[PDB]
């Protein structure tokens, strides 16, 4: 009944046959990206229109259109044809990455360039990553893969460890070209291998750890109930699942009472972009938008129960279109699961003789996906205090080069002759706004330092200010984290006791945001990289900060152009944009397998509660 | 048989009838402080010596004494008479805290300010706090303690809801005179109540938490041997308990295939500073040094199985020496445990075909202290993959003061007529380093943003740069958020299978530093949080960043005296002394009881390991 209700096999097969019937789903035809759009503003009318966007690749050359259906009247809304030099290509697809690979195997020069290195065309894989706009002038309009090689000795060798470097190839894999062979030059294949299952490298597993048994024994505290909506401990919340942005949080709010309290009308990661530092041809237009490029959601993992999610736990399992339209089920797709997390409050009191404790948990939601060599967890936790955080882990394995002799300022030693370039992972976390409704406004907040003299004699006072943000064009910001900058969205209609305005606070990590040059074509494609918090006026079609066709997209889209309109948000419909990210100096201990390393945001409640919102937690 | 052994209440008693015979415990002396010495640099001849330091107080007014003393052999080894107008006053002394209500409970100017406002002195209980040094010649080479007023409506109530705002007085505790009561004006006291156990204030409490059972069927993977030495999962270390400091770890190694590498000869929160920013002359001269004047583990909490430490838990009780040399057990005092952690390391190879998943643990180590209104909680992390990491968690009441008609720039209003002043908690944590020995050195590590041009030319790169810590007089260093900035350990002699420096990097949260203006009493007294990070040479008597005697002693002791002796640190035995805190504007969601806030810092291998050093972890 729920219009926010995940989307169904049934409504996928309708989607392709409405499709079909349309005469828009022929032989030559992909689907590169479906999924169901959000309810328009206003939706208090109970008149549910279950619409799907869905782009369509053509394998033979013809323009790609973006399509509007709608499965509650089996009708196509609207059909455009694409140009895609002007607005950008459609992400690429599963089948287009074993292109490459083959297509290199009958080129001529990609066979002597291995030959010079006697290496066997057979073992050589080739890692298919997205193009970028660089130099290229007959790559406008095309769309093009570029491929970097690596040998793999046996079929469970693990070909990271096995870089082949000096050589790059590009590939039109629309009309099935090789249209360039770069050869910089021999450089020798690592020879160490990789392989983390290999009891030679492993050693002796420990027997020393002893199991943790984590059970509830009366079942979870939160309820799921119409497929995808989620009540615990005053929260509510509807889990999404988009198969770009993947697990997408709608209407989260919390119950105040008798009031059901609205927080964050859309929570999601909007964007995250992985841009390598290394100046070397061969790989200096490596840059992975892996959200708007490859789209996340469709790698998403079948977690397994007791080794990626230990406890009790609830699982979702989103359904996917594939690339004919059929519906595809990502099973266990999705975790749901409740953890102590420690102690809530604690006060022993000299005075009162009273002694009080209690303990904090968390409701954990998470992905994990894997794109390559690399695999991302995405982790969404509620608090019983109103905190929401979201955590970010990064594991996998690095991309690797050759080391070379004589060293580089821009690659990490990992193992003899084995290089990993630096990179960074930063990652947008797009949060449409609705603090107690929808009248919002966000405020700058800087401890100010105050010097001793009248009215501070002993030199001891400090204080803070805020600063509202009352136009887009004022609404870019970045970190300060010596003057413990922070960002409180408050909705200035909407009062606590103390007659003051709800919010909540946003806390950054304030790591280092994109450090490519101003000029390059990264800094102009991930623009929203280069700012740690941009605030929007939502529109309907403002969903991306990089735009909707992020692949080979010459640059400017998304932030930089919607903040041009200049709106007014001082107390409006808004979208906060948090830009937050990992640079990572590779180090020895991240190979043959990395660890886990994390980054993240969260938001607190900021006179949003009339006193402690966990008074009524019981004693456990 | 170990030298670094937890004191014992045998060792206690022994100490007690060395000095009582020495004539040095008569009727007039209190204990301010007993702990055991650490073994110099050298111990590798068996000879163990038992020593203990003791601070003997004269409550006539005669001078005190610092005392060593040796249990092995059965003698004072020295002692010394302070002049404590030179070199500062004793810890404050529990049975002190007491007299400063009493003492005020028959003074004249007390009573009649509690007579214009019609409080019943029955009612007033007054908070006894650390005096600092400001502009008050008398107080010079006397022990004071300051005054403020809160009212208890019955005997169970919280009076920290009724500040009694307007009024303080100062007291010299030796001589038991009042010297000065300052009443500014009659403010109201709040009147709302903060009872949080009051099922009026609670509501109905929540029947919605269903149980989390955490139990280890086979026991815990640690072992604890000799009383206080822990081997789990490769590290090795030893947990000492200070009166002073608290929980203390020494010797912290990692079994690297059959070496025993150390990492850290002795880690601690040395310093403990609650500046508060309120600029009324009531509260302007309010600072705790938890540690270094309250000592903060002599107020340790004895931790409830199930409330405070939930799962397998195994517990230390710690001996301490009370005033008058009997030894008192704080009664499950340490929580030890091991906790799931999430996932250590995943990866599924489209080439290779194998999917990989492991679980991450942590080995905690918590101890929990209450002063006054304030708890705090100190947590000490090992991680399976060598990281090492701190956490420090704050909770408790906030202090209080009436809210001013007219608002207020230091202070936030939680209920009505009800103030919380601005402050800091800044934390100072002393590791002393031995990253595989005694020869170390520091880098610090910024991130090097490159511009577009020739060798760069498409804009991409970047890269870092490392700056050598030579001498002490250089080695006082700044965050830098922005650029990314770390701290790298290492050892020069020591190198990994790539002839790289082991090491270990320092990760802080970048939080603040003190706030208050750099010619304040308060940023004399604690220069050390004036930095985020200081590099010392190795000497026995250089323990705390704020010297032996932190109690209104005038400033400039500890960190700013030691580094002008301008040692050689590069290739050294060296400290690092790492400041950190939090700054709370309190929230109304703070009121009546505090919610749990976090600070801390954490190590992280840095090519110490020749590879991942978790690869023999199992499938589980
Ligand atoms: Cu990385
Ligand atoms: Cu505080
Ligand atoms: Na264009
Ligand atoms: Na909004
Ligand atoms: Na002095
Ligand atoms: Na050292």
């Amino acid at each position: 009944a729920s219009p926010f209700r995940l989307a169904s096999a049934g409504e996928i097969s309708e989607v392709q046959g409405i499709l079909r019937t349309a005469g828009l789903l022929g032989p030559e035809k992909r689907i590169a990206y479906l999924g169901v759009l959000d309810p328009a503003r206003g939706a208090g009318s109970e008149a549910e229109d279950r619409r799907f966007r869905v782009f369509i690749h053509d394998v033979s050359g013809a323009r790609p259109q973006e399509v509007t259906v709608s499965v509650t009247n089996g009708t196509v809304i609207s059909a455009v044809e694409l140009d895609t030099a002007a607005t950008g290509e459609l992400p690429v697809l599963e089948e287009e990455f074993e292109v490459v690979e083959q297509l290199l195997a009958t080129d001529e020069r990609w066979l002597k360039a291995l030959a010079a290195r006697n290496l066997d065309v057979s073992k050589v894989r080739v890692a298919p990553l997205s193009a970028g706009v660089f130099e290229y002038a007959e790559e406008r309009g095309r769309r093009i893969l570029r491929g970097l090689a690596f040998v793999q000795d046996f079929p469970e060798d693990s070909a990271w460890a096995h870089p082949v470097d000096g050589l790059v190839a590009y590939v039109d894999v629309v009309s099935k070209e090789v249209t360039r062979v770069i050869d910089t030059g021999v450089f020798p294949v690592p020879a160490e291998h990789g392989n983390y299952t290999d009891p030679e490298l492993t050693g002796p597993l420990r027997t020393t750890q002893k199991p943790i048994s984590i059970t509830q024994p009366e079942g979870p505290s939160f309820t799921v109930t119409g497929g995808n909506h989620i009540e615990w401990e005053k929260w509510s919340l509807d889990v999404g699942f988009d198969v770009r942005e993947g697990v997408v949080l709608h209407n989260i709010a919390f119950r105040d009472g008798d009031r059901l309290r609205p927080i964050i009308n859309r929570a999601s990661i909007a964007e995250m972009v992985v841009p390598y530092g290394d100046p070397s041809p061969i790989r200096s237009w490596q840059n992975y938008f892996d959200t708007g490029e490859y789209l996340v959601g469709q790698y998403a993992n079948s977690l397994e129960l007791g080794c990626d999610c230990l406890g009790d736990i609830t699982y979702l399992s989103p359904v996917i279109s594939d690339a004919f339209g059929n519906p595809r089920e990502i099973r266990n797709g999705i975790c749901m699961h409740e953890e102590d997390w420690g102690i809530l409050a604690k006060h022993s009191d000299l005075w009162s003789g009273i002694n009080y404790t209690r303990r904090n948990r968390r409701m954990v939601i998470s992905f994990f996906t894997t794109i390559g060599n690399y695999d991302y967890g995405f982790y969404w936790y509620l608090y019983l205090d109103g905190t929401i955080e979201f955590e970010a882990k990064a594991t996998g394995v690095v991309f690797t080069s050759a080391f070379p002799e004589g060293g580089s300022d821009n690659i990490s030693q990992l193992a003899p002759g084995l290089g990993a370039p630096f990179h960074q992972h930063i990652f947008s976390a797009r949060l449409d706004m609705a603090i107690d409704g929808f009248t919002n406004r966000v405020e700058e907040e800087d401890v100010v330092r105050q010097t001793m003299g009248p009215g501070n004699e002993r030199g001891n006072a400090f204080s803070r200010k805020r600063t509202v943000l009352t136009r887009e064009s004022e609404a870019v910001r970045e970190a300060d984290a010596r003057t413990g900058r922070t960002w409180i969205i408050s909705n200035p209609e909407s009062k606590n006791r103390l007659n003051e305005p709800v919010g909540y606070k946003l806390h950054a990590h304030n790591q280092p945001t994109l450090l490519a040059d101003p000029g390059s074509s990264i800094a102009r494609r991930a623009a929203f990289a280069t700012k740690d918090l941009w605030v929007t006026r939502y529109a309907d079609d403002e969903r991306y900060p990089t735009g909707d066709f992020v692949n080979q997209h010459s640059g400017g889209a998304g932030l930089p152009s919607y903040i041009a309109q200049d709106r007014d948000i001082d107390g409006q419909d808004i979208v906060v944009w948090h830009t937050f990210g990992l640079t990572h100096f590779p180090r020895v201990e991240d190979w043959p397998i990395m660890p886990v390393d994390t980054v993240g945001f969260k938001l607190r409640p900021e006179g949003f509660f009339d006193r402690s919102p966990v008074l009524d937690v019981p004693a456990n």
